[PDB]
Formats: C-alpha cells, structure tokens, sequence
C-alpha cells in the first residue's frame, strides 16, 4: 500500500539520509556514505532523484583528478538507477570562511569567493541535467545589531544574484533559482528570513522572472507562520519554484524530522494544497534520520517520507471529491469567496445602495459560517473516519 | 530632561490612550475617553498629532447629524492644539460583520461593505488631512484549512486594494496606502503575516507605487522575527511609509506595550536606524496602557513612550559619532560591507584568481570580525557606561 | 461511529459552548445562552456532565432570591438529563477588581474578597455534586519588573490554598483541589506558568495531599512544551485530579480550538496515555467554538472534541495491541527501559567491571535505537493505513 | 569603571571560553584552549573561578597516567592564579553512546555506565574542592511519542539521583547537586524542562534536602518563561544553588550569548532579584562567544558578560534606594503584597463583612495601580536617565 514510484517525483539530499548525526552537542553516530550508496538505495526505495551540495558530492579542496573521479562515479550510480538530479545547491556555510556570511560577507574578498565558488556549481549542476539551483542563506545574518548593516547587505545580496542571473543568461542555461528562506539558526537573525521577504527580495532583482522560492516546512514554522498559507501566496506569486518537504515541532531549532511528523494537519493541508494547484516540481524531503537511528533506520525514515505524503495525497483527494464536503464548502461560501467582489467596477460599487445604505449588516453578521462542520468533515478524511 | 515637542513627530491612536482595557478575560477597567480630552492631553505631553479609526471618531450607526457634531468638536480639538492627523484606518474587525474578514470575506456582500465602509473614511481622513491611510486586515484569514483558499483571498485582497487605488486616484488625492503586517490574533492564521509578505504582495498590485508598509515592533516579534532587520528591508523597497512603535515580550498574545518596554535592544537598534536612515514620517504609538492602570498612569505610560525614543535616539547617535565605535566599525569590516563585490564585472571576477584560484581561503577565515567588541561598545553607549 | 454516551465520562464547561465570541477586537457573535439549554444541548449529544465559574451559573451580583432560582432551574436541568457536575471553579478574573490579581492582589483587601468569593462557591460546587474545584490564577502576574516581588506573591498564593484547604477540612468536605497552569495571558507572565511549577507549589503547602493539577493542553503548548510529557510527569507525581482538553496550534495566544485540532499526533500520545495509565477523571473540554459559528456550529464543534477523543482512542489501543508494534518496542528497548537500573544496589554497581572499565562503549553505540520504524508503525495506525 | 574582581564570585565553564565555534551547519573558527590557558586569561580578567565537564579537563579515553598530568597541570594553574574550582559536572551527551540519553537511556548497560561516568566525576570534583555538582539531561528524551514512555524514565531518573545522593552520603561528601533544566535541543522535547519540572521532580527524591536547581537565563527564555519569576521560585523553595548566567533573544535554537546581550531588561530585573535575595553562590556564565570572533574577541566576550552583571547591579541597587521609587513602590501597593491576607484566621475571616458583605468592589476596582510610572522609574535608572 502506498508505495512510491519514480513518478511520484520524490528526491533526497545526499546531506540528508547522507547526515552523520553531528549535532551541536553530539558526536556523529553514523559513519559517512558513499553518494553511490545513496543513489542505489533511495532508487530501491522508489525515489525519482537526489540532489547536492557541491561539497557533498566532491570534497571540499579536492583536485581537478579526485573531482573527475567523483562526477564520473556518481554519474555511474545515475545510469544504473535511472535516478535524476533535478535541483543542487552550493555549500556556503559549513567552512570557517562563512563565518559572517557568502555573499553578505563584511569582508568583500569573501563574497567574491562565494560567487565563484556558486557558478563553479551551476556549471556542474547543469551538467547533471538540474533545472532549478538553490541559495539557502544560512550564513547571511547577524547576532548583534552593530555587526551588519541590513539595507547595505542587501545591496550584496541583489548584486550577487544579479552577477548569477547573468551568468546563467551569458551561458544560455535554461537552470533558474530558488532562494530558501530561514529565519534562524545558524546566525541569530538570518536574512529574508520568510517566503514573504524572499518573494518581496524577487521583485528588486534586474531579471525577476529567473528567480523563485524553496520553501522548507520547518523554516516557516519555526517563525510560527502557517506553511501552507505560505505556500498558497508563493503559487500566487508564480513563484513556487521548488520545495523542501519535512516535518518541525513549532518554534525551536531546525528539527528536519521526517514528512508527516511535526504539524500532522499542516502537512495534510500542504499536500491537498499542492495537488489542487497542479505544482509539478520535485517533491523534495530536506530531513535529518534522527542520530537514535542506524543505517535501517535511515532507510525506513526516507522511506517514510514518501508514504506520508501519499497517505495524505489519497486523504486530501477524498476529501475534496466528496458530495458531502463539497455541500459544506457551498455552505460555508468557499464558491462565493473565488467570485469578483466587484466586476462591475468601481462606480457602480458606489453607486450600489446594497452595499451600504440598505446593507442588512445584522442579518449578514448572524449568517453561521459553519466552518467547524467542515473542519470535522476534513479531520474524518484524514483519520479515515468517514 | 527628554522632553518631547510637536516637531519630534510623535503620535497617537485615539484607541491607544483611550483603550477601556477589556481583554478576553476580563471587563472594562476606565471610562471611555472623549476624542476631544485625548487630544488635548496628547498635545499637553508633546505630542504632534493622533490617528483615528472611523468608529473611533464617529460611533458606528451614527446618523449625518451626529457625524458632522462628532467631526466638528474633533476638528475644533485640533485648532485649539494645533494637533495634526497624518494617518486614518478603518475598523474592519470589531463588527460581527467582519467575523470571517472585511475585503477577503467568503460572503461576497461583505466584501463590497467593507470597500464601501473603508472609501467613506478616505473621504473623510483626506479631509483632516492625513498623508496615510493604513489597512490591517486583522480579520483576513483562518482557523482551519479548508475555510480559506489562500490564493483565492489574495485575489480578493488586490481587488480591494486596486479598487482603493483606482478611488483615490479618481479623486486626485494625494493620500497613500500602508498594509500594517500581524501574523497571528484574532485570526488562528492573518494572511499577509510579515512585513516581507506584505512587501511582496504590494509588488502585484495594479499601482504598487500608492502601496507601502505599517509595520508594528510587537506584530513582527510575535513571529520571532528580528524587527529592525525587516525595517531595514522596508527602507530598502522605499516601502517604509509610516511605523508603529510599541513593546512586546517575544512570540504571545500581542501586548502592545508602551514603546521601550519589551525588547530593550531591539528598540535602541530601531531608533539608530530610522535616524540613520532619516526616515521623516510619523513616530506613531500603537500601544495600551495596561488595564491596571487608571487615567494618571495612561498619560504617564504614554508619555513614556516618547521619553524613550529620545532617550534611545540620543545613546545611538552618541554610538555612532564615537571615534572608538568609528574605529570599532572598521575593525569589523562595516565599510567593506557598503562597497560592490564585483564593480569590475562578471568577466572580470571570472579571470580574477585572486577570487578562487589563489584567495587564501585558511588566512581569511582566521581574521576574526571582532563583532563582540562592537557589540559592548554599544551595549556601553545605550547604558550610558562609557 | 465513534457515538459518546456518558459512560465515556465527557465534560464541558458552561463558558465553553456559552462562549459569545468577544475577543481582544470584536464584539460577540452570538447571543448568551441559557445554562439550562446547555445543559440540555450537551445531555443530547452524549455527554456526561457539565462544569461552572460561579459567576457562569448565578450572575455576579444577584440577590440571594435569584440566586436560589438559578440554583434550581440548573438542578432541575441536571434531574431531566441525569447530567453531572464533577467540577467547578471561581472566577477571579473577570472583575475589573481582580485587575492586578485575585489570590495575589498587591492590594489586600482584594485578597480577602477574593478567598471569601471562593469559600461561597465551593459550598455551591459541594451542593452540586463536585469532586474537584479548579483555581486558575489568570490574573496573578504581572508586565513589568517591579510591579509583582514574586517571593511575596507566593508567599500569598500559599496562605490562600492553605486556607482553603482548612475551609474544606472543616466542613468535612470530601473535594479535592486542582491548579491549572497557564504560562501568560491574560497577564504578561502567570505565576505557575506551567505543570511543573504548579507540582513544585504543591510540595510546600500545608496538607499537599489536596492539591493536584489540572493540565490543559494548549497552555503548555503556548510554552512549546510536550504535553503528554507534563502530563506523564503529574501521573508520576500522583497529580492529574482534573484534565482540560482542547487544541492549540503552537506558542500564540490561547487559541481553546476543539480537541483534536491543533497537534493532532500530541493529541494521540496524550490519549495513548491517558487510557494506558487508567485516568479516571473527567475528559473535559476547554474550549471555544470559533467566533464565526453560529449556535449550530457550536453543537458540531462540541460533538467533534468527544468524536475526536474516540477516534484516537481506538487508533492508541490497536497500536499497543499490534504484536508488530510490540515487536518494535521490544527492538527499541522500551522494555529494558522499565527495568531497574541497579536493583543490584550501589556497592553492586561500583564493583560491577561490565558497567565501566569493560564496558564496550563502541559496541554500544553502534545499536541502532529503531524509533523511526516504532513511529511510522504509530503513524500508520493513527492514519488508518496498516 | 566596573571592573571585577574575585570577590564577584564571577566563574566560568572550561567550554564557554574553550568554544570552538562548531555549530550544526559549521566547522570550528578556532583552535581548541588548554585549560591552563583559559584559568590564567580568566583570572587575569577578574574570575573568581572555573568549572568543568570531567571531559573538558581530561579527554575522553584518558589513561590513568594521562588523566594524572591532566589534572596535576590544572592544580597548578590554579595555585598559580588563586582561582577556584565551586562546580563540576559530567558530559553525558556528547558521546554516541548516550544518543539516547544517560541516566534514562533505554539501555539499562548505558544507564549503569552513566552512573559510574558520574560517580568518577564527583570524586574529582571534591578533589579540587566543588560545592556543587551539576546535571544536565540534554539527551534525557525524545524526538517521537513511542520512544520514550515518561513515566517509565522518570522512575529512571529518580534512581539515578538518589544512588548519586546514596553514594556522596557514604563518603561524607558536602557536595550537593543543582539540576539544570532546558526544554528542548538536542532531543526535541527534554525530560525536566523548566525550574518548575525540576523543582517537582526533587520534592519526589529520597533525600530532598541535597538537590537544588542549576537555572539558565536561556533556557527558561526558550520556552517563553520569564527568567526572573523562576528564580523567584527557586528561592522561594530554597533550591538556587547555582545559577547560569547569559543571553538569548526569545524562543528559538539555544544561543548562549554573553550576559546582558538578548533580554536587557529580564537581566536588571534578575540582578535585582538576585542581589536583593542575598544569593551567595556564584555567578556562572554558560555562554558561548560567537563563532565569529577570534581569540582576542573571545576575551571581550567574557569581559562583557562581568561588566553587564556589574553595571545591572550598580542600577538595580539605585533604583531600590531611591526615595522617589520608594514612593511609588507603596502608591503601588507593593507594601501590601508583603502582608498576610489573614493573620486574624480562617473564622475571622469568614465572620468579617468587610471583605465580602461591605465590601465596595466598585472602590477597590477604580484604584489605580500605577504600575506604569513605577517601571518608567525602573526605565530611567536602568539607563542611567534619571
Ligand atoms: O540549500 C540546500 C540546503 O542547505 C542546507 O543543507 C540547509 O540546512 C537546508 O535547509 C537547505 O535546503
Ligand atoms: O490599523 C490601525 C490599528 O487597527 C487595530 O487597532 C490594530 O489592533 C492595530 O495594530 C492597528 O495599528
Ligand atoms: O478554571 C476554569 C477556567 O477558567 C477560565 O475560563 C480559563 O480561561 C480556563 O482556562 C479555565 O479552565
Ligand atoms: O551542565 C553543564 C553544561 O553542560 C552543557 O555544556 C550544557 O550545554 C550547558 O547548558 C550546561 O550548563
Ligand atoms: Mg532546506
Ligand atoms: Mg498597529
Ligand atoms: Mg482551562
Ligand atoms: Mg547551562
Ligand atoms: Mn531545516
Ligand atoms: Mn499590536
Ligand atoms: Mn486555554
Ligand atoms: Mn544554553
């Protein structure tokens, strides 16, 4: 039952069933995988594809050779699986050289490092047949208000963007990008810390229409927001250009628990959401196998992962195909919300004394909505309680 | 010491001050307050001006007749002070009406209300003579998932606000629109719950140059977000049309405390960037006076808000014009930050091994950024412990 | 499916299903019910019994004649139904004269009130039948500083519960006492804000044996604190007199949405507890139907928290019913979790080389912990999808 | 100005100072310290003293010749700088051993080696001369319902504390030991994870009298609480044995920033408390300096946090002694609150019409607190703007 199919578009991080368990008090408890490892047994399980950091796939600091020889390996692991690569990312965080951020670094020679470090990637990326590469800020922030003047890095991050735009434009490359935003952790305060300041960012790049968000489950929660609401004004935008799928406990450290667990309803929300707009992007799971686990249990994590998005996926399906809720959305006036208010335009709005002089607003005001009815119809889908 | 004057440009919501302090669990504790004694008391402290919501000024229900004595004794309130009103907002919460929302009502007949409640008040906020007029949309949004489709909403919502544009516009006034952010309260969920998402969404909007932000410090911090970081966002869009200034102990029920109380810090880094920045709109007070306290502690509480925005603006200029804080900024590479990663060009970083090939990657991640002493420096200066 | 009836022991409180939508920003939405008719309401919908503030059955300020028919029509009400009262309680908050505290007022003679207001209501809860009297402190606390030295507000908050406990001692009052926590809200911080401080109090009164706690489930949620753990810490503690149940979608205002809603899979764990540990109290509900329901959206709001308590209890037996689930726990080591860790005692254990100078640290760390297979197992039996 | 000295009772832990800056996305910006070079740099800043994890002193592994010269070279640098040694823990988390946790791990052997890791530990500690030896159970919980059954590592936990206890009382050791809560990070939810939790837990001990709590400003701030009030009950308890001092900004990932940096104004308000109380332990910092800075940034970081205790105490004591405070003090009834609310007895109590019959509820309510004007006085001290 539930079992995922390379159709279903799932991928993974090598960082993420690739992670060792190093937490900020902890030793790791896993020994490291082979990326070739990874490929074969996200494949077995039904995965579509992987993607990378580019530290996670070369070392960092290897030569041209050592290089050659990973690309070449793991381009090997693709051919025998049929997995795809369809998104990659470049590690600006892990190195000491970040401490202050990539491409909002203080210091200039640092985020001209970064850059070059970034379009080293995109090439690669490309090669590997990625349509979508990510920028995930972690480093871009501050602890202390004096450390970073906000609108000047700013001014670094769209100049950054704008030199990447321009690259992949000289290039000819059809890749676009994505930027995930956190709010938190590692810096104290991490620059467009939501979807809303990504997408608001978006609009001041010279070439707007190459960039979109990767919006991650738990980042958003860990500002409290309301992933799918999130998600819903990113479709709106045009912008959902990827997603990082996986579960968070509300406001605290970036848990990255496996998809489903966290916010239960949330993720119900996510996917009805997801499947009524059509996204055909990867459905992507950035989680962490808790460090409890051994190698099993990384694979039964990653595995459900994917069952809880196809649990949901046939639950929200329901829901929506049901004669009874869609009388309850009738009832609450969800047809009434997707109609124009005024498509008669403004001066017959104002000339309309149903709108205001003869407006009954205390019979409008004791007009039930009957909301919790069908929250109740949505919560029996989702328990499978009908 | 710290005595504010009309040219400060302080002001006050007519629902701050005269707040009867009912809560959800609890009762009035002090009469309502006269239009007419708050600005008079306002002005006694200093204050320039005060802002409305149109219930506030005129009950709502009131006949033409008692509109017009309400506005006349209103208006000889202000001559007699010299108060302005640079800023008006309609109530789109209190009313029952307004129990699923005011533009993004699911009922149809709602939202075209709350566009006709919303137009009469624009009449009347251009006639005193406000320069803003704000928009919260306390009530838009949900408790549950299937209650709002978000993307429909967000249609409603720029239907609303390009219909208030293409009004104002019709009218030849000069008057402008600020969406105020809140995430949370009344609503499970608001959408448009942060200034970037706030942001953002101007950007899709038929005129987005009529639209900016009313950001408020406790709606920001009730997401955990870093408030003068979005302010610096705000200024960087050129968005920042008017502000809200209050308290707030971290991510609850939205306190509005008197500005200063809260987060200490975040207030002072506030202030030394809207000074830097040289932000010239209204220093205006979104605040209530805790329910504990009687007519004396409501001046003294207001009265507070304004001694702590000079006192703060004081500390940070002291800050920023210190030769060892100037020193300290350069240590810390501040400067560096302010100049262009890459004003020689794509091509040019792409030859430059100084960038990659040969950027000494371990040299540079030594130099340590010194970001605590600058931090003490400051925490010295805002203590008045130099 | 999933019918209650009042062998399930389901309890609600008159200002739940009463409640008329007031908030910090709207005006009620629906009009005062009659006790009598909620009695009457719930009886039909398969509950057990029903709770009270003093101040919910007998409006404040009644004469003694109006008292004594309130009394009546509610008892004639609980005759025609065969409706309970397990439990009542006084409010201390809503009273402009509780402004700064009931137990805990700086002012004394408020104290005094307020001990005198619950001694009356206790003698009425005795009348009715009830076995618990629940005290929530929502006003003891304070926004700033200086206002609350909470040494000395302790100090009072003991004398209080010790005199009450006196009071029930001399009339030979068989009714028991229940805290419950709340950690902010209506006041900026609540004393005893959570489980935990509530059972540290309890262990310095005079006669601790009276007192316990009543958890409710969205105020330690309102902390970011797991539920199900505080409530397995006042199980282990002897505590749980008394439980409110509701949801809560993260650290936000007291959201009291139905239970269920809110953490769906704390409000398994909470179950699988509670029905694991043999809780013999009441399962009431504290919450508030949404604002925009109408009189019939609050009867399928009340219905939906005794349907969702059933649904997860059947989900919670039939996990630890399932030999594979038992397997698992087995290959997780909850059994030799239960274990004592030195039976052997310590002298045993010092001299004991397996437990340190042979102890194969390597070997052990190296077994895998398997919770991600006994979390999907939970996952999968709370969908429905074994 | 504000220059510390050992009689401060300043202390610091060998890993605050020792950071390497790793964090969960980042590798470490600076060489690992010989504790013999941070006893000398400490001491020369003005500490009082030092404390250690048995790790931080001896590496883990350590032969017994090793772990001699270890401790022989720490001895000397404390001879030769005269810094003391009150407090000393055991790392029980960092190994993958204690994945999933120590003293609760599901393991029995892991729980038994714990216990012995422990025991080795206090010995060494007496050596140097600690007064207190904390705990920490940052693995003691879970990421998942299932794994972890609370009722069941409670009882754990209570062995493990009172063997400890069995074995300090059979070698006539004076140490007691202090239990540090935190509410989450690294396991997503911490068993004890408030003062409250762990003020609870001890009462249920064999031998209450020699457990107390270990507190952390962020801690408690992780989860919302306010820091201040839970030292208040601490003390009222008679259990602050130890505190830890440092700063964090709200609910989110623990940051352990300096003293007096995150929550400026709970850090006056602690330091009142603290210095009014006559606390006499020390005043320890568990603090992290950021990964940002260098060696010399390191120094300023633990500079700043003695300076911000220093100069909170100079404002906290002028505040209490000023007359025109004092004044507001008793307008605010804060005299009052320090009064029994019935000395005259229970019987007296209820025989006195004037705290119920004659009570004027309506008198009492319109009194006014005036607590505002009292925290603009604790405002202006606090910045020196009076
Ligand atoms: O950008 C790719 C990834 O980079 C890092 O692993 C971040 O922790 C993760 O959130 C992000 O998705
Ligand atoms: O929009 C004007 C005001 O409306 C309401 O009073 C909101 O509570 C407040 O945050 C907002 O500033
Ligand atoms: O104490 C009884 C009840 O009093 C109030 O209604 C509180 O809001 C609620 O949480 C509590 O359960
Ligand atoms: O228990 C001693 C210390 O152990 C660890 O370093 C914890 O991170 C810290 O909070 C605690 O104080
Ligand atoms: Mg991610
Ligand atoms: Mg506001
Ligand atoms: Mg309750
Ligand atoms: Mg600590
Ligand atoms: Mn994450
Ligand atoms: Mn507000
Ligand atoms: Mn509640
Ligand atoms: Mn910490």
């Amino acid at each position: 039952n539930y079992q995922p199919t390379p159709e279903d578009r799932f991928t993974f991080g090598l960082w993420t069933v690739g992670w060792q368990g190093r937490d900020p008090f902890g030793d790791a408890t896993r020994r490291a995988l082979d990326p070739v490892e990874s490929v074969r047994r996200l494949a077995e399980l039904g995965a579509h594809g992987v993607t990378f950091h580019d530290d996670d796939l070369i070392p960092f600091g290897s030569s041209d050779s050592e290089r050659e020889e990973h690309v070449k390996r793991f381009r090997q692991a693709l051919d025998d699986t049929g997995m795809k690569v369809p998104m990659a990312t470049t590690n600006l965080f892990t190195h000491p050289v970040f401490k202050d951020g990539g491409f909002t670094a203080n210091d200039r020679d640092v985020r001209r490092y970064a850059l070059r470090k970034t379009i080293r990637n995109i090439d690669l990326a490309v090669e590997l047949g990625a349509e979508t590469y990510v920028a995930w800020g972690g480093r871009e922030g501050a602890e202390s208000g004096g450390a970073k003047d906000v609108r000047d890095a700013l001014d670094r991050m769209k100049e950054a963007f704008d030199l990447l735009g321009e690259y992949v434009t000289s290039q000819g490359y059809d890749i676009r990008f994505a930027i995930e935003p956190k709010p938190n952790e590692p810096r104290g305060d991490i620059l467009l810390p939501t979807v809303g300041h990504a997408l608001a960012f978006i609009e001041r790049l010279e070439r707007p229409e190459l960039y979109g968000v990767n919006p991650e489950v738990g980042h958003e929660q860990m500002a409290g927001l309301n992933f799918p609401h999130g998600i819903a004004q990113a479709l709106w935008a045009g912008k959902l250009f990827h997603i990082d799928l996986n579960g968070q406990n509300g406001i605290k450290y970036d848990q990255d628990l496996r998809f489903g667990a966290g916010d239960l309803r949330a993720a119900f929300w996510l996917v009805d959401l997801l499947e009524s707009a059509g996204y055909s992007g990867p459905r992507h799971f950035d989680f962490k196998p808790p460090r409890t686990e051994d190698f099993d249990g990384v694979w039964a994590s990653a595995a459900g992962c994917m069952r809880n998005y196809l649990i949901l996926k046939e639950r929200a399906a329901a829901f929506r195909a049901d004669p009874e809720v869609q009388e309850a959305l009738r009832a609450s006036r969800l047809d009434e919300l997707a109609r124009p208010t005024a498509a008669d335009g403004l001066q017959a709005l104002l000339d309309d004394r149903s709108a205001f002089e003869e407006f009954d607003v205390d019979a409008a005001a004791a007009r039930g909505m009957a909301f919790e009815r069908l929250d109740q119809l949505a919560m029996d889908h989702l328990l499978g309680a009908r």
